[PDB]
């Protein structure tokens, strides 16, 4: 089987950052990515604007210069392609890592390639950089399985003249709602919190709150969805149910990390905090030679880590592996 | 059954134009559309720019104002949503017309709604405005059924650092190849023709020719694809076969109208140029009170009907239907 | 001499709206504009975004559809050209109205053409729609006449690596300051007020406030500029003077109507606020058959009138003139 | 006061030359009469580059675009970040007036923004002044009228006006297209007998299409004879034709400042408009005076772009470091 010094699981911004940090200390690691690079950004809404200035998304010292103050999805996609090209990062794309298990003082890494075939690698060190956008916080309500329900937003156009519910109260729900209004949908927002979430970016709240206050966006605080049918949706507020006409649902209920992936390879999870155990100055978990990078290191507050700070995890990893040599 | 004077099948630009033309003679017809309005434009590539100025896309005298010279996909989407709102066009969306059958002096139209249920309408006149983008020209080659083969192009990003073949010599083939180069794919173009088609827009060809001349795009004229496998593609030129490494295929071989749908309706087709029989000054087919509007009326390898001239078909239909309704 | 029923002075959005309103009652008036149509928007900052959605800028029922939520300068320019073309509004462009004088039961209108020649018109009714962007609120401090001092902002690029002061506290000041920061200028903002103006776009204030908080923008409330030199600027806060290094000044201190123009034609103005006297149900001034349209009706401070509501003044003018023939 | 190298002009090629010298251990002084990339700043607002953004990169600073071709404001943002990231030394708003030999060094006299004078002594000179500052004047009556412009910025204020564009350059075609989009009534006059071969092949079709459908009046073999406030007169064949005209864009191209070059000892041949230089060093016939950018181009001012002009600094830097 194929031997690697380091395998990085995940080719998002923070896994790519860790690859480059390792290159700078003389190790050219293998990134294994189930889609192509920055798959999460590719799966952002088509016209998404970042909240970070573009300088704060830079990795590998490659300049990310923009004429506007904040970049959009397609600009970031172009940037990270150029980073990977200029730095010759090694990416095995369309390859899903299935399992990581101890094998002596190394690790066997089993994968599934695009055509369905299996592959096994031996690696001395592992960087888990898998993020969490693959794992929606499902509601587990009847009808959530219908095709009219989605946990990702792409574009508003096809919801023109339709009745649409957005579930959630954070920026993904506000962004989808505003795009849906612009596209001519009739929008209802349902949110379990009792007031506007303090996480809504201060430059987006004014427009959203104004559309709520004048009734353009119907908004139910303290709402808990109970049922989704093809043409209706039922929710409760203070235990009293309301049923509304509904064509499509965007369940913008957040995401969670796949901790079963970590625990199966020896990494412990800290209850109450929800973080994997790691030592910050190495970004090494409790499992020797298993490191983490990016938002996979966050706890119950999934917003602790983003690109601006997660892009530096690879620096501590590279310093540690370099000192240990191969 | 719901009674209608006119049913328009398809809510693309030309079907919507025909609706507004009928409004001017006192008939607000029912448009039945299997997605939402201008589904074909929604399914254009994300980066798409029109070759027409925006004035030539206008319908219903609704101004289409652009600061740039040529509109882009999302500008046209916003425009046609506002046309339908401002002109009160009646659209039954997410509803697919399955059958049109003469009943007496009217037509029975059977449909499937989004929830799978069936509807039946009785209409005095039919306008078929279904375009051709739904029906790719299949190459009839082993392996074309694989998921790695697409007959549509959407975005280039996930093909970064992949070996990609584009098949065809249409504007769409050239456009896809250029966007794939921009996205860092390694692009091979295969075309059965021996020279560049004269239909390639004269302002698009020089960039493509330059990338062929400097070796960036591998270009094979007189190429016929014989086989697609998961990892290879085999084609012949002058009978000599070549197998190349290949990850993904864009079969950009054009589209054709749904003649089966027309022939089951009673409409005759010309066998060598797939053009339905119709009288141009009425846009009425050989089947009494079944009209056509838009690019469906075109034949050979098209290039005769686009939005600029297809948007006026409804004027002839409306004048004919008005005469028979007074 | 050329005879007109109605002459509209100024071809900005509200003057054009007044023309289309009069068209709808059978009167196609003459618009006389010293530049070309919507000169004021043409002289907005290059990358300016409107605070109104595009539907609120529409006139003459001409659709103003945008893919984004707020239009930018170049989109509005394209829109109003198409309005004038599609509605066949008559515009005499590059023609400056110099005087309006009563002449029987009509008005003599004297103008200066682009080539320097003079022209005279007789109009039965006058609509003054001249706005205020032509007339900065000057600070009358020494050094204000130096070429390094401007009362308009266009683009930030050439102020890269330069020390720049922005004076004022309206959206124009905040927008200029942010663009200058993005362009690499070292920005100081000086404002005579003691808190943020409630007119600042609520979605723009947080970015500005964040840049004051982290020290990127030097912000001085209660500031009064006392002197400008080629390389310095002196201002006081609480009577304490501070002198700072300074290359360029953007005095974004607002604008006021052409008072000499209105009073010489017989219109009364309030000397403190600058507002002309008028009756809102007709938009007619104290001088019979002289009307006003647009932001000129709002004065040395304005704000209360913008395109959103000013685009409707012509309706009241049209109903009045139509009934009077 | 003293330097080592002074670069005259802070356009892309002058800035590239500065970073190339930095690579060899010399941090030179750029003196620019406006701010950096003044010429790009004075491009038309709508301007799109014909080069992909990779071809505009200097100093290995990535120029990332999602679009295929960058626009004016993207390049402005790029070159500002380059100057910041590389710490290029720029004396802005300072016009170099004279360069004169002084011993084995050079005296350079400048005028600052406030009017002050300054003098530096430099061992080497790089002349990177471009040509966009010096329009090819037509020397015809009426060219001095304010209705005549040798630069194009925006089309909007020409809405519903009669406008003449003179010239057969890409800039002429570009201006005509933008004026049509802005609703001007456009006549194009060109002394040549057919469409100029320099027009980019992806721009000519749009222009020819508007000529063929009658939107643009196009006169070949046209020589302007007079411009008044409301008319313009030109000849075609032997026939003089007078048309109504409000505004004129004289898009006749540009030429380097040959007076500035000759006065410092640079020879410019006669027929071409090219300075004498050796390409391997980009050094002129005057020792230790170099050229960088489009100033090196002759009669065919298309032969040097940013794409290849951005490398002149490398041959400069090699030659200077060898002599240091
Ligand atoms: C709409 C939106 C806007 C945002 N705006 C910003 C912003 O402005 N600034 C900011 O800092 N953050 C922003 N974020 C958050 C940002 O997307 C994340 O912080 C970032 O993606 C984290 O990077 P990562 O490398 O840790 O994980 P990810 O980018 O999620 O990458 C993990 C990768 O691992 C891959 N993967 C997972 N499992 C496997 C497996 N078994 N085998 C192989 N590959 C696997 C996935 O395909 C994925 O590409 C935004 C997020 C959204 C949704
Ligand atoms: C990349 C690209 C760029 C283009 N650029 C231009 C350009 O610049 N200018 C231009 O004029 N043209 C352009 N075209 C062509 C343009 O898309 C067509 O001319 C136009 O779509 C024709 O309009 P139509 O209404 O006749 O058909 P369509 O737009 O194809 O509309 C047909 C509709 O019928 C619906 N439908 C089909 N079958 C059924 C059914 N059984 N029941 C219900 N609904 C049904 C479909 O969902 C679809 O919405 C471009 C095309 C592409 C692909
Ligand atoms: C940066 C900026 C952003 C703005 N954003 C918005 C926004 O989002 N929404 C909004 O509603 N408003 C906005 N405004 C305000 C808007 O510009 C004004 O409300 C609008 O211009 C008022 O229209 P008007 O026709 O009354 O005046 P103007 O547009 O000023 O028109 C007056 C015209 O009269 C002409 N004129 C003057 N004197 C003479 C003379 N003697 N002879 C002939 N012609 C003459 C001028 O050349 C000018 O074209 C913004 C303003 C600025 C500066
Ligand atoms: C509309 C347009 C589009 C173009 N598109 C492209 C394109 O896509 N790709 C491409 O490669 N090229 C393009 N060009 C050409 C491009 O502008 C030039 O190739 C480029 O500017 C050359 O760079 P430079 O540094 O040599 O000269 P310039 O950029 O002209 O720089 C010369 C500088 O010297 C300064 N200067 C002059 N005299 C003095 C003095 N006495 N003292 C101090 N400073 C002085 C000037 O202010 C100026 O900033 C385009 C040009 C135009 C007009
Ligand atoms: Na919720
Ligand atoms: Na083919
Ligand atoms: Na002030
Ligand atoms: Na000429």
């Amino acid at each position: 089987m194929q031997k690697e010094t380091v395998i990085i699981i995940g080719g998002g911004p923070c896994g790519l950052a860790a690859a480059i940090s390792l290159q700078k200390v003389g190790i050219n690691p293998l990134v294994i990515e189930k889609g192509n690079i920055v798959n999460a950004i590719y799966n952002y809404p088509t016209h998404q604007t970042f909240f970070s200035s573009s300088e704060k998304l830079e990795i590998g010292d490659v300049a990310f210069i923009t004429e506007n103050r904040k970049p959009v999805r397609n600009q970031a996609l172009a940037y990270y392609r150029e980073v990977v090209r200029r730095k010759s990062v090694r990416v095995n794309a369309f390859e899903r890592v299935e399992k990581v298990q101890k094998d002596g003082e190394a690790f066997q890494v089993e994968t599934t390639k695009r055509d369905g075939s299996k592959e096994i690698y031996i690696a001395k060190y592992i960087v888990v950089a898998t993020g969490y956008y693959d794992n929606p916080n499902y509601m587990n309500v009847p009808g959530e399985e219908l095709k009219k329900v989605a946990h990702y937003f792409k574009e508003g156009h096809p919801y023109f003249d339709r009745d649409v519910v957005v579930i959630g109260g954070k920026n993904s729900s506000v962004d989808a709602a505003l795009e849906l209004v612009k596209s001519g949908a009739r929008v209802t927002v349902l949110y379990r919190g009792i007031e506007y979430s303090p996480s809504i970016k201060p430059w987006i709240l004014p427009e959203f709150e104004a559309l709520v206050r004048n009734g353009t966006i119907q908004m139910h605080f303290g709402a808990h969805v109970k049922e989704i049918t093809e043409h209706t949706l039922t929710f409760t507020v203070d235990g009293e149910a309301l049923t509304i006409k509904n064509d499509f649902v965007f369940a913008m209920t957040g995401y969670h990390p796949d901790h079963s992936f970590l625990t199966k390879m020896g990494v412990q999870i800290d209850e109450e905090t929800g973080r994997p155990f790691y030592t910050e100055d190495r970004m090494e978990t409790n499992a020797e030679n298993i490191f983490i990078a990016g938002v996979i290191a966050a706890g119950n507050n999934a917003n602790e880590i983003f690109i601006e700070n997660g892009r530096f995890h690879g620096d501590a990893i590279a310093q540690t592996i370099a000192s240990r040599e191969k």
